[PDB]
This record gives structure tokens, C-alpha cells and sequence, in this order.
């Protein structure tokens, strides 16, 4: 469980450093904007500050919102379930 | 699984494809913006760069938000858990 | 099952239906575009073309996610799964 | 089970208090435009009316998307299954 969370949180962080080194290439954003809008993208929170302008940036986006849900969600149950339930039930 | 798989990647690139004639057409995107646009909306993301500005384009997109997301959302399953899900646990 | 899928309709229209009444009013939003706004809201799509301006419709906003996303994604999982599923099978 | 709600409401609402404190001093919002932004962030939904124009706040904001959304989803789903449900058999 602890093995399933590391492994998750790893895959999410090179999912994470994919879109930021994607991002701040073709569509010239700051990297940190970049990591960012990777975020608010893959939870779908999707504020719109930030949107590819570019096609090369729209077809990327595709993708990497297809890829990249299933391993975000995934590693936000495992957060919810095997990290953040325990310590709750332990402080009551 | 792989028979599982392949009706929902069918099923999700018609429901991008009538979309994306649909938006191209009634809204007069890009082909292109369409499909992402299509997107970026069953995936519920919707950054709100491209929206549907006609009375046609809002009651369209209601329906195709409420059949269409349970489609796009069963095949990011499938795919996750189906086929990421695999490799991943091979190159361990 | 068709119950249910009937029930879960009735729920979702009427919750649509006070969605619409309240942003027409409160916001001044044309009725279709606060059908429209409801919609894109409960299903988390939230494109932000509308939104809420007034102080009144924030505080309504954040109590309609919370109690209408529940019954919207029951709604949507019980046609994907209810309706859509079998209809998809027949197909084949 | 109303024990199980009653815990995901209080720590709803603590995570909901930390975003307007974040939110009303670090990116200068109103409370009620805080509270408003942190529920329409945590529940995905993302309209971009407001969003963090701070490097501060958007490192904020991506640790507590992280964070936050698997509880307040969790509370969502208990209100749904364990409060709105039974209230509409009971109806019946
Ligand atoms: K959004
Ligand atoms: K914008
Ligand atoms: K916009
Ligand atoms: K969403
Ligand atoms: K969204
Ligand atoms: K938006
Ligand atoms: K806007
Ligand atoms: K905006």
C-alpha cells in the first residue's frame, strides 16, 4: 500500500514534469505557470488563466489529458484512502 | 478486456467526431479547435477559451455533456486500468 | 432499474429547474442561458462564460455544487450504465 | 454513518476555512470571494473568474487541489448516499 502509494506519486511527478517541460516549450510559459497549468489541467479543474494557443499545444493537450486523469486520480484515492484516512481515524 | 477496450475507443473517437463536425459547423470553429474543444468539455476541464456562443451550441452541449461524459470517462477508466495499469506493473 | 433511472431524471430536471429559476433572477441571466449554466456547472465543467456576479449568487452557487453534483453524476452513471450500456451491447 | 458524515463536514469546512484565510490574504480577495473560489476549485469545477496570479498562490493552489479534493468529494458522496438518498425513498 505504501509501495502503491510511492509508485503513483512517482508516476504522477514525471507525469507532472512532462506537461511543466512541455508547457514551458512550446506554449513559452514560465516554468512554474507551466507546472501549474499542468495541475489545473490533469484534475480538471481547468481555470482557463492558462490555455495552449498553439495546435501543437491543443493535440499535446488532448493526450495528456487522456493519459495523464486515470494516473492523477489515481494517486489522489490512494492520498485520500492510504494516507490522509488513517491519520484522521488516528487523531480521533 | 482488449474486445472491452477497443468498442470504448471506438464509441469515444465517434463522440469526438460529431462533436467536432458539430462545433466546426454550428460554431464555426476549426476543425481542430473543435475537437479540442470537444475535449476539453467531456473530459470536464473546460477552460472556457472556446465556448459555445449560439443558442444551438448551449443546448447542444448540454446533451452532449450528459451523454457523452459517461462514454469519455468509462474509456479513461479502461485505459487506466486496462492498459497503463499493465505496463506499468511489467516494468517493475 | 428503470425506476431508478426514471427518479434520478425527475431529480436532475428539477434541479436544473431551480438552477434556472435562481441565475435568471438573481443574475439576470436569459432562462436558456441559466438552463445552460446550471448544466455546465453540476457537471463540473465550469467553463466560467457565466458566472455568478453577485454575492447572493456565489453563496447559492456553492450550496447548489454541493447538493447537485450527487444527483447529477448518479443520473449520469445510472443512464451510462442503465441505458447506454445495454443499447451499445444490443448494437453489437 | 452520521458519525462518518458528521467528521467529513467538520473537515470540509476546516479545508474550506484554510482556502479563504489563503486566498483572502495572499491573493487580496473578499472572504465570501475566497470561500466562493476554494469550493469552486476543490469541487473541480474551475470557472477561472478568479484564479491565483501569485507564485505563491499558484504553489498553494496545486498542493491543495492535492489535498483537499479526495475530502471533498468523499463528503459529497456521503451526503449523496447517506443524507440525499434516503430522504428521497423516504418520499416515496
Ligand atoms: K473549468
Ligand atoms: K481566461
Ligand atoms: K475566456
Ligand atoms: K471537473
Ligand atoms: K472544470
Ligand atoms: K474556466
Ligand atoms: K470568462
Ligand atoms: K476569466
Amino acid at each position: 500500500k505504501d509501495k502503491e502509494f510511492q509508485v503513483l506519486f512517482v508516476l504522477t511527478i514525471l507525469t507532472l514534469i512532462s506537461g511543466t517541460i512541455f508547457y514551458s516549450t512550446v506554449e513559452g510559459l514560465r516554468p512554474i505557470d507551466a507546472l501549474y497549468f499542468s495541475v489545473v489541467t490533469l484534475t480538471t479543474v481547468g481555470y482557463g488563466d492558462f490555455s495552449p494557443q498553439t495546435d501543437f499545444g491543443k493535440i499535446f493537450t488532448i493526450l495528456y489529458i487522456f493519459i495523464g486523469i486515470g494516473l492523477v486520480f489515481g494517486f489522489i484515492h490512494k492520498l485520500a484512502v492510504n494516507v490522509q484516512l488513517p491519520s484522521i481515524l488516528s487523531n480521533l
